[PDB]
DNA sequence: CACAAATCCATTGACAAAAGAAGGCTAAAAGGGCATATCCTCGGCCTTTG
């Protein structure tokens, strides 16, 4: 919800694109980070979990 | 009980090192942007089909 916040403040529809395509980016980001972010216990920064 | 050598006491100079104290440099950690739209089961639910 964060993220779609974030998203929806930075929609334009002068594209004329679905809003779920743009947004559906801000909000898996937004969900991925925080699984990244505050998941473990020990808290592994966001590239090491990628690699 | 009187005079000179022997030896604990304290500074000087020079100085090697230990301790920081910064400045610089990476790599590491954080942050940001992204523009087609949208699996399997089960079961209701309704179209079609007879």
């Amino acid at each position: 919800n964060i993220g779609l916040m974030k998203a929806v403040d930075k929609f334009e529809y002068r594209r004329g694109y679905k809003f779920s395509t743009y947004a559906t980016w801000w909000i898996r980001q937004a969900i991925t980070r925080s699984i990244a972010d505050q998941a473990r216990t020990i808290r592994i920064p966001v590239h090491m979990i990628e690699t």
